[PDB]
């Protein structure tokens, strides 16, 4: 029901990525199109080949963590074709999936989910596509401002550069990978969003007693910690966190509320110092912090270890707390790294075959694919300043009015923790629609 | 969307009651006629003066018991503006609800999402009307209906003429037998109505007891102890124990809607085999959480009282009453009781029998067309389609009478509960219209 | 502690094997014994060469199925030593075990708590002894009474007989692998209680894709049709079984009070025919039913398995319910038998494994004393255990110091409860009285 | 465990009689048991019998720690002062066992503590108020402190008596810690006295009361939810400064830092160490809510939420961020009148009762120590606690055989833990060895 635009039209819209966030925005589009609900030249372009949620750190049972409510539609209208409940109608699987008795399904099926949601705008999608640049465009050379954007992207494949132009441009890129300053660059350090896709081709034996390491604390080093005592059976791994222990995520329920969709208007009204320490107040809701009962079955396999000997220097895999990476050895034909530890408060070596580095992510590329437009922002800004609306500030003695820049996932500091979730997408997506189109469909 | 017939026209379908039952037909035809989604002259009758999901019963803290996709619509079309999520969505509790994480809500919220559902059918409802016969109309063919209802209030008898009838009333109180007649003798679907009437004072001391040891049993001597803190509570069962309800997942596949073209087309025998092999899924057995806060309360009990004779509330299992006896209001009532076993006497103010429900007193609003039944049969015989065997020769093609809620030995044991209604919905909407809204 | 009786010796009580139920024996006694909490010539005879507590089933991650506070001695005294706090103390574990929040311990914990309490009585307990009869002793010439028994046991490793002489005998056997009867006998045909231990050896390659069904759908199918998914990462597993799902233990804890051990009492003083209605009311709380968590995690695999492809003859592992075996074929060199399955109201599979999870029967102590068998009074088919768990005996044959005591196998006349672990710390404390009361 | 006469001199004398204290009776009583393995030792506390926070003992409160933790299993689990023990005693072990929880009522728990302090009741003198620890010179002309007086006032009478101990432990546990700004009023309530003082005040359970709780933690959450049940018909209104209540951090990790082996580890930091590690840890306990609380109160919420959408009306409500700047108490009304501002960096309520669920402080053992105080080393103005929980003396003025002990208010040198019930039964057995190790070997 969306139509493709030809690639060197000028666009209405042109969204970077099509993960969930600018999947939120073609179904907000598409249902505010359909008649039994209430055409834009839009298109939407990922680097990866086909769609995928985070495919690297689809491990097995992993489960999402958000309510299937928080669907890329129901909270905006739960009559939409888009919700996770009619998916599972029209694959057949709604009364299977009601037996589950779960709200968290598993990142499998939320990412089959999503993929079958994206099917649908195929014709709009253009993968394989990494954006590098966006430039100004002028459709007068001797006008004064900014009348379209240029967004340049590079074909995966083949490493060809195609243009398309654009008066409107959406990033909604994602994180990219946090690595600790420290850390060399080595085929053996592997950053958790690479686990599932790259450890394998490095590490082909699964039954080899490989010494594996796992940096960090937080959900993605728990998961993966817990993974490579099933994946690799005879291994020996190691979780290094600076912390003490591995710490709860808060799923209490008045907590949780800060992820309600209204409560983006209040975040965003409040002062930066109040958004600060807010922010800072609620960390633990997902920074850091592991699900409860991933936790407590990491600690049941540990005690199973202590069972069998009490010395806990003897077990196969072990934690070390309280230690942080001062120097890695990486040199030579030899196949383990040597990590030095030292502890974290204000030495020790592992030999390792691979360190997965579960650092989390920076949300601050948008930076870097906007530079060359980076000039058109108000003087005395050094970051894109998103409005309400997430349409970034630009110098109208610059920018044209009919031209402008929307990001998506990278504004928690302005709109709150929820910004990088799946939870505000089915209301953001089209409160965006109403934003960017709102005029041209009325 | 849904328009009155008026009160005399030949209707083409009447619904007697409008639980939820007849609300999921209702809905499915609104959703049938929706062109989002892809006028019968109908109306329904119901006894109560509003839409109300067993009332009597609405102990505060109960919980359905069906996750909320079993609603009125999302089985069937989760698209449907009837489901139970824009339902909270049109309420502005979407996201409030999610932040619960249960597929259980609480009965009074399941009851105002369908009493929300019922208040968009009120143009062809007729509430406070209590259906007492069904007529045969007319050759020698009948070929339409009369449905006589008495008005609760003024008890005015009307009369309205119909194609197609559907039975949907529900249950009514099994009682055991021998009981006096005493106001004080309450059937547990009239808990919450009947019992506060009887015992004004919550503070006062009274001695209530309860027989069984179903859900309704559990949940009202559980009820009991918070409504009446000062009461003595006595649950009585001949049963050793209360049961856990078996809700792990595979046996509950029994309850998904496409089961139910597996269990019809099964022989009598195995049907009744299969009932039985899955009795505990629903029926004399208790939801473990609410077992296992019973039981707590009971050792609470116990660290106050070693003696469990001396306790508040008690629990007499593997017992029967061989009477109630009772003299006049003046006193209280005498329970005897005797082992279940193939002995005690308690004075009570007031006695809750929870002894569940019988699904059979369509035969009694049918018996004026009962003739008109294939000779030899002395039950009425639903199809898959959920219509009866009528004599052909007696009947015109045109004319039928479906029962629902009432069909678990040929249907299985989801057909009395809310588990197939929204998909039984849209199956009752085309095979009583299906022709009709073809045209 | 306790001391050991030279072999040739008189004995006051041998007990045939050393399980949990002889253990928790032991353990009373030694407790008995202790002024602190407060000899006889006592000895056990044990097949396995160790203590050991269904080996055959450690499946990784398997749990026990009774709070550890059931354990073989804190029901009778939470002071003894033997408690299973007092062991994870002993171990430097308390603490750890503690932070875990759960009562149900890894078959595996809990065996080695048993294993650390059977090694304090290795001077009493003799292992690789297979008990194979009991005989009766007259020691007068004169006299035609039993006032003795005398134990025969086969030496598992060197087949030798030996024989000890007793007073009072104690059968604390445990149970016999029950295979359904139709079923050939066959290497690829492993009963449940020899999973671990045998099949192992026949499937040796971990990454095979093997064809592997399993027939039942109690407890222990659930743990191997479970198991077998994660040590056979690329088998096609299929469970076998005649009812139409796998169906939930009760574990409420009105119903539970069955297993109480002060209901043996009440329960050993009912008719034969309220017991028989008693048990089959009650059978749901442990007999072909599966913990509803293993049930759900099952479950949830099967799901994921749909999630991929929507068709379930595609399936890599299946359950197919209301199945019966009516034939395998075995014979001939090929390496995969032919399963013949019938509807089991009143299709072949391929497999290099058949799993038999069908239970286990508790008579084998029948043949045991069958050369005692007629000193039984007249009319009885089968050991009559009085609610001390002594036989009845015709006292006109047999001396009152002498005696046969059965544990384990006293279902239908002392409760649910009598073949588990439930009661094993009371009980063992009743055994002691019963048999050396008297005596001490 | 005999009496002592009240004028001897006492190897040991304690102050309090709460689990602290209880927990070192029951590890002498087993130190002296030949079983497992006498001092002129006295306890001295102010309730009239054992009673573990009487004041907020609502109903379905349950104890937050795993039985195991009882005051004797973590020392030695064959101990007969194990809770398991206490239940076989009762009758009502297999009853318990049922129960598949490891977390008591407090009513039960109490119970529990108080049949193992029965066992001690010649050694405990009930309704004495401790109020001074005076020095005491068996040789008045010498220089150095060889004994302490402690006196104590007699609930019932008001007189005061003397007791002279060589040692003496101070096990009182904490004091109601109340907001500075507010006013002294009888219906201004800490939560400590919750279940004792407001019935009184308040004695008709179907008065429509308005009732606000101020706090956020697990007191503030017990009374907040109880008031709903014991006042069907009362207005609560929950005050705190938080936006939310935050839950209790049960995870296993974690909450190994109340193992009885960590003392040792905690201790041996510096005490920059210790601050940032007790800060990093303070959600096991402080200002946080048991999960399962927090979603039936959101629940309860929720369901007014579906009878009316607008929270303004509802029966019972939460006004988070908030701080009460000033409360109007004077005159025959019977409301006093609470009025809130933001806690961020016009509002008013008319209340028959505000419920102050701020928690407790734990340095009145410094008042009690006051005639002392001049003991300590010089350059001194706390009394620091050693590993052992003996607190510095100079040891030029004060003999070796007598000593000071304090337990419950060590948590800066030793740990979450040392409040709690968590470490008191591996504890006590050291408390045991210090105090009487020498005497009794
Ligand atoms: C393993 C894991 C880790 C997570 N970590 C975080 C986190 O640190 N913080 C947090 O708040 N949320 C995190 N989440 C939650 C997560 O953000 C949401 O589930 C969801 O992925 C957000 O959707 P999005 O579309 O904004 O980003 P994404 O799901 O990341 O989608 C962004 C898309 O942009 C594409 N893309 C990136 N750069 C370019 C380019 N130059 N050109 C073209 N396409 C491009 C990517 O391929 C990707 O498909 C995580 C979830 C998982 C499963
Ligand atoms: C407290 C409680 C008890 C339950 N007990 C049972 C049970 O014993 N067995 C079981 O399988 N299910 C039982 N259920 C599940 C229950 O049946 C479903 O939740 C649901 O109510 C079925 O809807 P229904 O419309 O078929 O019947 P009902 O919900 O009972 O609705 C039937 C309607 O018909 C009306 N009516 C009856 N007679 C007449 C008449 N002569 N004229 C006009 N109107 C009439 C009634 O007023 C009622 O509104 C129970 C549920 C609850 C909450
Ligand atoms: C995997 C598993 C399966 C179970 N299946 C059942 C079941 O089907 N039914 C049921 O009611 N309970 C069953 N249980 C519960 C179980 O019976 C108890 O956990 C406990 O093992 C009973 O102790 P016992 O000593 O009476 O028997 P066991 O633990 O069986 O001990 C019997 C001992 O006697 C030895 N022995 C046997 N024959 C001889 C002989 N001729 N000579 C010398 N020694 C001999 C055995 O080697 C064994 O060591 C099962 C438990 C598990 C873990
Ligand atoms: C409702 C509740 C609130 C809690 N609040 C806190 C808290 O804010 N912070 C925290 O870290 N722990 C708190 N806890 C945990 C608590 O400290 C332990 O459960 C336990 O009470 C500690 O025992 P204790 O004997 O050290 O103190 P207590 O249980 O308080 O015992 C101290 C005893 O000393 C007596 N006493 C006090 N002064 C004198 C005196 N001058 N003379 C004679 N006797 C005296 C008291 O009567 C009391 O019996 C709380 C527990 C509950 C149930
Ligand atoms: N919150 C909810 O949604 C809710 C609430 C209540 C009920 N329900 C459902 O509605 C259905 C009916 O449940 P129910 O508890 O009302 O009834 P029920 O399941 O039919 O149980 C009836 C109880 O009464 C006993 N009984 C019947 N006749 C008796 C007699 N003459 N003498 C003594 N005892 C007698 C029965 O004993 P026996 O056990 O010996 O047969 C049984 O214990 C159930 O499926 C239930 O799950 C739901
Ligand atoms: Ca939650
Ligand atoms: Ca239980």
């Amino acid at each position: 029901r969306l139509r493709s635009t030809p690639q060197d039209e000028l666009h209405d819209l042109l969204c970077v990525g099509f993960g969930p966030a600018s999947l939120a925005i073609a179904i907000a589009l598409h249902d505010a199109l359909d008649p039994r609900l209430n055409q834009p030249k839009i298109c939407f372009l990922e680097r990866q080949k086909q769609f995928a949620w985070h495919s690297g750190m689809l491990v097995p049972g992993s489960k999402a963590q958000i309510s299937f409510i928080k669907d890329l539609a129901t909270l905006r209208d739960p009559r939409s074709s888009f919700t996770f409940l009619n998916y599972l109608h029209q694959k057949g699987r709604l009364i299977h999936f009601t037996n589950l008795s779960t709200f968290l399904p598993a990142r499998l099926e939320f990412e089959d989910y999503m993929r079958w949601c994206a099917q649908q705008f195929s014709d709009v999608v253009a993968y394989g596509e990494e954006v590098v640049e966006v430039i100004p465009g002028k459709s007068d050379p001797s006008s004064s401002v900014v009348d379209f954007f240029t967004v340049r992207s590079r074909n995966v494949e083949t490493g060809e550069i195609s243009a398309r132009r654009t008066r409107k441009v959406v990033i909604a890129i994602g994180g990219t990978a946090k690595m600790p300053s420290g850390l060399p660059q080595d085929p053996r350090i592997i950053h958790s969003s690479k686990y599932c896709t790259t450890l394998p081709a490095l590490l082909k034996d699964k039954s080899k007693p490989y010494n594996i390491a796992v940096l960090g604390s937080g959900q993605s080093a728990a998961e993966i910690f817990h993974d490579l005592q099933k994946r690799y059976p005879n291994s020996r791994t190691t979780l290094i966190m600076r912390d003490s222990a591995m710490r709860p995520s808060d799923d209490s329920p008045f907590v949780n509320e800060i992820f309600n969709p209204e409560r983006v208007d209040k975040f965003y009204s409040q002062s930066a110092a109040e958004r600060q320490r807010s922010l800072l107040a609620d960390k633990a809701t997902n920074y850091s912090v592991v699900r409860l009962e991933l936790i407590e079955e990491i600690y049941n396999d540990m005690y199973l270890q202590r069972v069998k000997n009490p010395d806990e220097t003897q077990w196969q895999h072990r934690i070390l707390p309280e230690r942080k990476i001062t120097r890695v050895e990486h040199h030579g034909p030899q196949s383990r790294m040597r990590i030095h530890l030292k502890s974290s408060k204000p030495k020790e070596t592992l030999e390792v075959d691979a360190l997965m580095v579960a650092t989390g992510y920076n949300r601050n590329a948008h930076e870097r694919l906007l530079s060359k437009v980076q000039h058109l922002r108000p003087t005395g800004q050094d970051q894109w300043k998103p409005h309400r609306d997430y349409r970034v500030e630009m110098d109208p003695s610059k920018v044209s009015s009919e031209a402008g820049i929307w990001l998506q996932g990278c504004n928690e500091r302005t709109h709150g923790l929820s910004d990088s979730l799946l939870s505000v997408l089915a209301v953001r997506g089209g409160e965006m629609v109403q934003s960017i189109f709102g005029e041209q469909l009325e």
